[PDB]
């Protein structure tokens, strides 16, 4: 239904914020998953940088070599609205992967495989990621990004949310698994904190 899907795109990547906000979610923490160098806050709302490593208990889905952490929940059906709140001028990610992503080794990086996909700020600039291939965006003084996950028609949309929200990147894929919310933090006072609004 190719027609339906680009429609469908279409009316997402006009909507207005109190529209995306129709189609929120809460998105938590997974105290599981997190990196020994992601400290979690507020009820597992809140990502940041841990000045030195934590002692988490080992498990099979935790991050071992990139400082990731993922939500609780994984989306396989429906459509999904959350923000998450950055602090400015820092190296950090957001985006979303299937539970199938190596939690191990290099292929862990959110966007450096086949199976998850980011918006990142990494040296002041912002690029999206998927599969090992970057794209450059324009710079944005946002400070908050929001993620629209549409698993029924196949596809995902970075906004940029200010005063009003702006297209950072969008991605169309026949997702193949249910998706995590999935979130990078590196730099010192990295923060990125999920909003209740
Ligand atoms: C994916 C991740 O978080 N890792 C842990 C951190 C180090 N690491 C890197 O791959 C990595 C090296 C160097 C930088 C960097 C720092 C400052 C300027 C430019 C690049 C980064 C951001 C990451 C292994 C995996």
């Amino acid at each position: 239904m190719a027609s339906l899907k680009a429609k469908v795109l279409e009316t997402f990547l006009a909507k207005s914020r109190p529209e995306l906000l129709e189609y929120y979610i809460k998105v938590i923490l997974d105290y599981n998953t997190a990196h020994n160098k992601v400290a979690l806050s507020e009820c597992y709302t809140v990502a940041s940088v841990a000045e030195m490593p934590q002692n988490y208990r080992p498990h099979p889905q935790r991050f071992t070599y990139c400082s990731q952490v993922l939500g609780l929940h994984c989306y396989k059906k429906g459509i999904h609205y959350w923000e998450v709140e950055l602090q400015k001028n820092n190296f950090c990610g957001v985006g979303i992967c299937y539970g199938s992503m190596n939690r191990q080794g290099p292929e862990s990086r959110l966007g450096r495989n086949s199976a998850s996909w980011c918006v990142e700020w990494f040296n002041t600039k912002i690029s999206a990621w998927h599969n090992n291939v970057e794209k450059t965006l324009p710079s944005t003084k946002a400070t908050r990004v929001g993620v629209l996950l549409n698993c029924d028609h196949g596809f995902v949309i970075f906004f940029a949310v200010a005063d009003k929200v702006h297209l950072m990147y969008k991605f169309r894929v026949d997702f193949t698994e249910a998706l995590y919310p999935a979130f990078w933090v590196f730099s010192a006072g990295a923060t990125l904190s999920i909003c209740s609004p």
